[PDB]
DNA sequence: CGCCGGGCCGAGCCGTGC
DNA sequence: ACGGCTCGGCCCGGCG
């Protein structure tokens, strides 16, 4: 099957996993933990995950056989049929069968990763249609966690419910009119009062969906809002049901296309209404003039991304505005999943608001992306303070030049993958001319004329190179270098002109200016001025003349300097003269034929059209497609802490104080009463919250207590009683309210682990599980000593933004070649042996690259683990690391904030950014998209030792973010569907570029460009992926966003406004103000409204009063009453709002709203805070009184 | 020997027509 | 849309 390398890779991964698991088992066998074994099983494929998560036992082989024979959907259907009939045992009532079938089928369709089956589906019940016919139907109860499962999981849940109800011989739901009205008002209310819904269904759509769904979509209450249509039959609540209405809105409705596709593939009938809903929902001119008109007609600008701007977050471009982001088709080494490629120069020159990993809301392909440094694409063109125009394609040049920048003429490039267009089904935009298109035209012309075969981006035969060099009269070494790396090696301008003359191809894109950004009449005036009042120095090369310098006076140039700047032409101004130097003089004069032919403006023509019609050297439109973007959600590489930081899962109650400090309570002699689980030693009879008896070191047993009665029964005796009190008729509980003395426990712990000098030790106010089993205090002491925190399930986690990578260089990650050869890497991505640090190596599917903050924190985590192994269990240490570079070769676990299964990865290097680099398969296996998402990482051994299922909260949602199972191998066939559209080609073919001009759809050329989906099944899924664009460094550029270094809101707004003013294609002056004023006005008006209807609270307690007490003091205290909405929380943004109103031109509506808001704020407090203080001077240049007096 | 004042910590809160 | 913004109390250093 697999070759002799990937199998060995997986074998070594399994070997390391076994090495860790043996130590974890040996440590756990001693009985100092809630269980006597590890509580994280390891799986290998989807069937094992499904069996471990939902069951039933023995289903793995059946799932494997059915998916092998028919396919995923048909296998799920056969599994449903087999469960219903009774292959997998006897469950009981039909409700059990229905619930099990729904859960298992949803797990199979969902690949058993996200916890929608586990926690989304609260319960399954059979109800009766009493009001209509007294029939029997099925209802699905949706909890809170289903609200974060995605659109696809909910629609498939409805489909599975329908299939199971049809297979169980049950009738359909027949709602009354009151049900419909209740659902419409609920949909209307939730959007108004809770959340934007990310989608707004029309009322008629809601009526149609309610009338044509054979099951009842219901649930419990999740919002504290009352409804109007009350006491509806069959509905047991009078409040908003967020789970069901979100399922209806974002499930069968928003994802109707995928649902009908699944219906077609699945052989399911009875859903014709959804299909119908989907079907209903679904002269003499120039070449470029027509192209522009057609492009504007078919593809229209999208404004949905820039509808809102938050203060401090800049807007970088207007929709489809020239001068914004230049669209380039390709995929870099560390981009392609959903991320963009950006030059570091345009990161530096926008005031460092953009850092590696900073998210931005995009317009054309999708909505949202993450930026990654690419050093082969072009950077911004800027205008300096003295008048010079410069091209900043470098990072150091930008750092040197930043302080002199007056205006940013052009913003730069953005590399967007073809798979991003395929996934979102976005019509192809016309392609800007670039070096990769030029090299293909070059080789094609060479073959057509001289019959010589050459290919770019590879190595060619010496005979062909010699023949081509002889025919072109060039140096063979130069030809080899330029064919090997067209994106970095460019010919001189004279050589490019010679190539265009001989072969007959357009000019090299590097020497083409933005000729279509100006009008033909402006070029006419500029041509006249150049002919009349200019002096030019000419040259010669192979019989070809080219300009070497242009000198024209400023007074003679006039207002054509703006035309020069709009072409992106670099020049300089000295003592009244504007000078154009050597490389950029022929870039301006050669297209105009060296002034040999007159330039004249013509209607229905463009500048490039006239140039091509008259000149002999041909040109292509260098910039025609532009993109809009807006900043949002800066990158993150921080560790995870609870809302109050916690270091041990031990309840303290109120003895610890406001910070729940256990040590402070222990040192003050306080006694505390809390609910915990007490364990009792069978031999001597010790009692307390400890798993081991200190006197004899023999494992105790949990005590079960009656709720009303107060009899304690050990576990062995309670087993016989069926966990019910014999003298009573009430079920037992493992916990009760008891009193504890922290002094003895903390002294015993300190003596146990020999850790005495710890100042603070924070716990919890109370436990959330149903067991209320506490944690040993020794672990808390060791965590406090090493400065690490804990999570809800007993693990230490680190959150970071995720970015993709497929190929790497040993110098970027700081690892020697010998170390890599020890890890297993022996070749580079071209088959050559690995002997250098500048060679490009291909990443294995489960190898990850950490940041340096992550390494710094994992050093402390490893030290804590070693201390735990040496002091608590008495076993040899494992990591033995003194620096972060010593963690290389060790394993981690990657977990997503919405799933319940993890995946094993390996550490191979570190970077100096704030992102998490890994393979696209690694991010897809966690159901992540990599366009702003964040995930957690933890060391494998720490999770193995520390995780427990008895610390998980008992409510719905306590099983999300839990490593209930971990995958030990990667299979691209069952990771995701968005990663199946990614490109694996070295370069795009000429046909793609020729078809972009026809505005085709990406589906028409799926077979032309190879994707991931074209390799599934064959052994070469992990073997030969490739990339299009190259980058010098993977972590070059700014590392932290400026937004995190600004304190005041006024400072944030001012900096964002200077940024918007610098960029030519933003138009801040009014647009950014009006859009920004819809972020401060909501705050002002909402705070003003909530002030007059607010609740008061005691400082000593947390009890809240809906009405202020008449005495002014807490009735059950002496403490004083404080507000929940202060007066200063209303007028905190009024100064910035007034500044925004006065310094810019907004519509009169917003100005009057601001003035009236200030007047209302003044008038509301008339009798409470009268104006009793005068002032020396009046009229502080305020605008409200000026408007009133006008 | 008795204050003044900082610097942490922990609470709460963020458009809406009858 | 949610981290950013107001309050209140509680020790800990100087400092005279
Ligand atoms: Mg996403
Ligand atoms: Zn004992
Ligand atoms: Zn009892
Ligand atoms: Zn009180």
């Amino acid at each position: 099957e697999l070759p002799k390398e990937m199998e060995e890779y997986f074998e070594m991964l399994q070997r390391e996993i076994d090495k860790a698991y043996e130590i974890a088992k040996k440590a756990r066998a001693q009985g100092k933990d809630p269980s006597l074994d590890v509580e994280i099983p390891q799986a290998t494929d989807m069937a094992g995950r499904v069996e471990s998560l939902v069951g039933p036992p023995g289903v793995a082989k059946r799932i494997r056989e059915l998916v092998k024979e028919y396919g995923k959907e048909i296998a799920a259907l056969k599994i449903v049929d087999e469960i219903i009939e009774g292959k997998f045992g006897d469950l009981g009532s039909r409700e059990k069968y229905a619930e099990q079938a729904v859960r298992t089928a949803l797990a199979i369709l969902t690949e058993g990763i996200v916890s929608a089956p586990i926690e989304g589906i609260a319960n399954v019940k059979i109800k009766r249609n009493t009001w209509a016919d007294n029939s029997e139907y099925l209802a699905l109860y949706y909890a809170g966690p289903i609200r974060s499962s995605g659109g696809t999981a909910q629609a498939l849940s409805v489909l599975v419910g329908d299939y199971v109800r049809r297979k169980l011989g049950l009738d359909r739901f027949k709602p009354s009119e009151k049900h419909i009205e209740r659902m419409v008002e609920e949909v209307d209310l939730y959007h108004r009062a809770v959340t934007r819904l990310q989608y707004h269904p029309s009322p008629e759509e809601v009526r149609l969906a309610m009338r044509n769904i054979p099951i009842e979509i219901t649930g419990e209450a999740t919002d504290d809002v009352e409804v109007s249509h009350r006491d509806v039959p069959g509905v047991e609540t009078n409040q908003l049901r967020g789970g069901a209405i979100l399922v209806l809105a974002e499930g069968v409705l928003q994802k109707a296309k995928k649902l009908v596709k699944y219906i077609d593939k699945m052989g399911i009938e009875g859903w014709e209404w959804l299909k119908e809903f989907v079907e209903a929902k679904e002269v003499d001119m120039g070449f470029y003039y027509s192209l522009y008109q057609k492009f504007k007609e078919e593809i229209a600008p999208s404004d949905k991304y820039a509808k809102e701007v938050i203060g401090g977050r800049p807007l970088f471009s207007d929709p489809s505005k020239p001068g914004g982001f230049r669209l380039r088709y390709g995929r870099s080494r560390a981009s392609g999943f959903a991320t963009w490629g950006i030059n570091p120069a345009t990161m530096i020159l926008v005031d460092e608001f953009l850092a590696i990993g900073t998210q931005l809301k995009t317009e054309r392909p999708g909505k949202g992306a993450v930026v990654t440094p690419v050093t082969t694409i072009e950077g911004p063109i800027v205008k300096l303070k003295d008048g010079s125009v410069l091209r900043v394609d470098d990072y150091n040049l930008a750092l040197k030049v930043r302080e002199d920048v007056e205006e940013i003429l052009y913003l730069g490039d953005a590399v967007i993958a073809f798979g991003d267009f395929v996934e979102n089904n976005q019509t192809l935009l016309p392609a800007n001319y670039c070096e990769e298109w030029w090299i293909l035209e070059f080789v094609k012309a060479l073959k057509e004329i001289y019959e010589v075969h050459l290919e770019p981006f590879t190595e060619n035969e010496e005979e062909s190179i010699e023949e081509a060099s002889d025919y072109l009269e060039i140096d063979p070494e130069f030809l080899k270098e330029m064919l090997r790396d067209p994106l970095r090696v460019k010919p001189p301008v004279e050589l490019a002109i010679h190539f265009s003359e001989v072969l007959g191809i357009p000019l090299h894109p590097y020497y083409t200016l933005y000729w279509n950004s100006v009008e033909p009449k402006d070029v006419e005036k500029l041509w006249r001025l150049l002919k009349n009042y200019a002096e030019i120095e000419w040259s010669n090369f192979r019989g070809i003349k080219f300009a070497k310098k242009i000198v024209i006076s400023q007074e003679k140039l006039g207002d054509s300097k703006r035309t020069l700047e709009l072409l992106g032409l670099p020049h300089t101004v000295r003592d009244g003269n504007v000078i154009v130097d050597y490389p950029w003089a022929a870039a301006l004069l050669t297209p105009l034929g060296n002034l040999n032919w007159e330039f004249m403006a013509k209607p229905l023509y463009a500048t490039i059209d006239i140039i091509n019609e008259n000149n002999e050297i041909k040109l292509r439109d260098r910039g025609i497609s532009w993109i809009g973007a807006r900043m949002g959600r800066p990158e993150k590489a921080k560790e995870r802490k609870m809302k109050p930081p916690v270091q041990v899962l031990f309840p303290i109650g109120l003895a610890g104080g406001s910070s729940r400090d256990i040590k402070k309570a222990a040192e003050e002699g306080k006694v505390a009463e809390v609910e915990i689980a007490f364990f009792k030693c069978p031999k001597c009879g010790h009692v307390g919250p400890e798993h081991l008896c200190p006197n004899c070191g023999t494992r105790k047993e949990l005590l079960w207590v009656c709720p009303r009665c107060n009899a304690e029964y050990p576990e062995s005796q309670a087993e016989g009683y069926n966990y019910t009190c014999p003298k009573c008729n009430v079920k037992l509980r493992p916990y009760a309210k008891r009193k504890i003395r922290p002094s003895e426990l903390l002294n015993r712990a300190m003596e146990n682990v020999k850790v005495y000098g710890v100042d603070k030790l924070k716990g919890v106010m109370g436990m959330t599980s149903g067991w209320k089993m506490p944690e040993p205090l020794e672990k808390g002491l060791l965590r406090a000593k090493n400065d690490v925190y804990v999570f809800k399930d007993g693990t230490i986690r680190f959150d970071a933004t995720d970015a993709p990578i497929t190929h790497f260089r040993p110098r970027e990650i700081g690892v020697s070649v010998e170390k890599l050869r020890e890890l297993g890497y022996t070749h580079d991505f071209e088959g050559k042996p690995l002997v250098s640090e500048d060679q490009i190596v291909e990443l294995k599917p489960q190898d990850i690259i950490l940041s340096k903050e992550a390494g710094r924190y994992l050093l402390k985590v490893a030290k804590f683990v070693d201390d735990l192994l040496e002091k608590f269990y008495g076993l040899p240490r494992f990591y033995n690391a003194e620096k972060m570079e010593d963690l290389i070769g060790h394993l981690v676990i990657g977990l997503a904030p919405h799933t319940s299964a993890g995946i094993v990865g390996r550490i191979i290097g570190f970077v100096d950014a704030l992102v998490g680099y890994a393979h696209p398969y690694f991010h897809a296996a966690k159901r992540r998209n990599c366009d702003g998402d964040e995930d957690a990482v933890m060391l494998l051994l720490d999770a193995l030792l520390n995780f427990s299922r008895y610390y998980l909260p008992e409510k719905r949602g306590g099983k999300m973010d839990a490593p209930l199972v971990i995958t030990t191998r990667l299979d691209p066939r069952e990771v995701d569907s968005e990663v199946h559209n990614m490109d694996i080609v070295r370069y795009y073919p000429l046909e793609f570029y020729e078809a972009t001009y026809e505005l085709k759809s990406p589906k028409e050329l799926v077979g032309v460009i190879e994707r991931v989906e074209d390799r599934l099944g064959k052994p070469e899924m992990y073997y030969g992926l490739k990339f299009t664009h190259d980058t010098d460094d993977i972590a070059l550029g700014p590392k932290m966003s400026l937004y995190k270094q600004l304190g005041d809101m006024e400072e944030k707004v001012r900096r964002q406004l200077e940024v918007a003013k610098r960029i030519r294609a933003v138009d801040e002056h009014g647009v950014a103000e009006k859009i920004l004023n819809s972020h401060l006005i909501p705050d002002l008006r909402g705070n003003l409204r909530s002030f007059t209807r607010q609740e008061f609270r005691c400082v000593k307690c947390n009890t809240k009063f809906r009405r202020p007490p008449l005495n002014g003091k807490c009735p059950v205290c002496g403490g004083k009453i404080v507000l929940t909405v202060s007066k200063g929380a209303i007028e905190k943004y009024l100064g910035t709002a007034k500044m925004l109103v006065t310094e810019y031109n907004v519509k009169n509506y917003t100005r009057q709203r601001i003035c009236l808001t200030e007047r209302d704020i003044d008038s509301l407090f008339e009798n409470v805070f009268p104006e009793t203080q005068l002032t020396l001077i009046v009229n502080p240049n305020d605008i409200c009184q000026r408007l009133v007096m006008a």
